[PDB]
């Protein structure tokens, strides 16, 4: 599916609000490099 059962607004909400790895990892439970796995995908 496209926008049925998939996440994206969570990690995208961290960067789009003016954050930075450390805070982007605390609010959004994910390691700082793990966040770049997503940001790199640009999904």
């Amino acid at each position: 599916g496209r926008k049925r059962k998939i996440d994206r607004d969570a990690v995208l909400n961290m960067w789009q609000q003016g954050l930075g790895a450390s805070h982007i990892s605390k609010t959004m439970n994910i390691a700082r490099s793990t966040v770049y796995k997503v940001i790199n995908e640009s999904n």
